[PDB]
């Protein structure tokens, strides 16, 4: 599979899934950066990004957490930019089970960068049977996330009462499944 490179994934010919290192911290806290007031609306996380510092320990635990399968995080990268995250956030081996997230920065968004990195994800890890079951969790009100899951093919199995908590307020989840 000639998709399968050593740097990342490549989902076509402008996206990228690439597995984390060093030299993306500044390009990522940069993009964070920008991204800081309208993120904080839809995740705890990045409230707390505060400096490229911040940036290199995200990618110092990633590159931990993939090397144990633990997690797969993952940098998008759309023609020459970092342009956000996918992720599976946890992996449940015993389960065959991954929990996927992601983000985009707004200059990145309307391009279905995030429903095509995602198929892509599920053909690798769903088509070879290494993941039975996707999962996407987000807040009810997320309309694009929302989007996002049904145009991957995603069913909603229902609602997760007060289970997300951004800045000491407890908020309802969708879940979404796809099962291979
Ligand atoms: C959720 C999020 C990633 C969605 O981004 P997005 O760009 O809408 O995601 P998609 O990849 O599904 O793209 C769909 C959009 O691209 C457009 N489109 C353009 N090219 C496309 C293509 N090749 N394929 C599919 N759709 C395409 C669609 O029309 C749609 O645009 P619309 O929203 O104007 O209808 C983004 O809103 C985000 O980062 N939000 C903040 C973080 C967040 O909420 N994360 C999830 C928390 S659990
Ligand atoms: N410090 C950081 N820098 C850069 N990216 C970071 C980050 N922390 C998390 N991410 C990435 O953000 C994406 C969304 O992850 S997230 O905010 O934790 N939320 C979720 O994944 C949702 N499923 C909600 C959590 C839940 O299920 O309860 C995921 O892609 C995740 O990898």
């Amino acid at each position: 599979d000639v998709s399968l490179t050593p740097s990342g994934i490549k989902v076509n010919d402008e996206i990228t899934l690439l597995y984390p290192a060093l030299k993306y911290a500044e390009e990522l806290y940069l993009l964070i950066n920008q991204n800081k007031i309208n993120f904080i609306k839809s995740m705890a996380w990045p409230a707390f990004v505060n400096n490229i510092s911040d940036s290199v320990s995200f990618i110092e635990q990633s590159m931990i957490d993939n090397q144990n399968e633990k997690a797969l995080i993952l940098f998008i990268k759309y023609k020459t930019k970092i342009a956000g995250v996918v992720s599976f956030n946890i992996i449940d081996h015993a389960n065959k089970t991954a929990y996927i997230g992601y983000w985009l920065g707004a200059n990145f968004q309307g391009k279905g960068i995030v429903t095509n990195a995602i198929n892509k994800l599920i053909q690798e890890y769903g088509d070879s049977g290494v993941i039975k079951r996707f999962v996407i969790k987000c807040i009810v009100d997320n309309k694009k996330s929302n989007a996002t899951a049904l145009r991957c093919g995603f069913t909603l199995e229902g609602v997760l009462q007060k289970a997300e908590i951004l800045n000491g307020v407890s908020y309802d989840q969708n879940i979404y499944s796809k099962v291979i």
